[PDB]
């Protein structure tokens, strides 16, 4: 895949995966007012599916998951980065699915990003930062 | 290539080349107080060098151009999104290059975006609009 980001803020602590995602298979997302936690499912470059592991970020917010497939997957991410108390975080995720179905976490506000895939390329992964919430977001994408 | 983007306002006309690049070999930026143009050379999918045709967007500003190679390439781009005059328009470019050369286009300011490449990846050309300025910049990428 190709590896870009992350967005957000220098907090929390490092988060990635090992090997790195082909494909997305789910992803869930914990948030409240803002993005506390991310977590995902994927095959790897060895060809075998792995979790992402523990959720990335605190205990806060509620859960909410994507299942993705041949025809339902990811071609646009979007989001904010903003104070929640004294730290910039991620504050609203959007994710929009090739099948037009738009989800949005958290409630906040800040600088935006976005990042359309266009012509069928897809979000296999994620990578960034996170404490007790979700301090940043990057993205691994296939063509 | 992934192809992502793009950044900027809904102006101008529209601007891609065909066929899709895998590697950038150099690219002109037109610019003054903001970004008025740009073009590059690439090699295709169908593995002929490529020009992109003519500059996309107006007369103003200087050119600049950046030759790229096998140890020196695109791995960072940055900018704002901004008014000039009544246009939402890209009014500043960074480009970082992987021997650690930034150059800096445009002098306006706005709504910031970064494509940070991580692990090797580059950009790999571009589309967007143009009128008599850069509308929008979006970007191709390899791993
Ligand atoms: C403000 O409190 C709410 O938002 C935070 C941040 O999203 C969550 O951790 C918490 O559980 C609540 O839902
Ligand atoms: C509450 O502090 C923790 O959480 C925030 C937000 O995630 C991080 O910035 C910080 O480094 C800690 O990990
Ligand atoms: C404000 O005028 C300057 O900036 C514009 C926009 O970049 C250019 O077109 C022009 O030639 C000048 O350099
Ligand atoms: C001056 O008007 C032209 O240039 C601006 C800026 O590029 C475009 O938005 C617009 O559509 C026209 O093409």
């Amino acid at each position: 895949p190709v590896k870009i980001g992350p967005w957000g803020g220098n907090g929390g602590s490092e988060r990635d995966v090992q090997p790195k995602p082909i494909r997305m298979v789910s992803m869930t997302v914990s948030s409240g007012a803002i993005v506390d936690a991310i977590a995902f499912t994927y095959v790897g470059t060895d060809n075998v599916q792995h979790s992402s592991g523990i959720k990335w970020g605190g205990t806060g917010g509620t859960e909410d998951t994507i299942n993705l497939d041949a025809t339902n997957y990811v071609t646009e991410i979007s989001g904010t980065v903003g104070k929640f108390g004294t730290d910039d975080i991620v504050t609203s995720l959007k994710i929009i699915t090739s099948k037009g179905v738009t989800r949005t976490y958290g409630s906040g506000t800040g600088i935006p990003f976005r990042v359309p895939v266009l012509d069928g390329g897809k979000i296999a992964g994620f990578f960034g930062r996170a404490g007790a919430f979700l301090d940043a977001i990057g993205f691994y994408i296939t063509p």
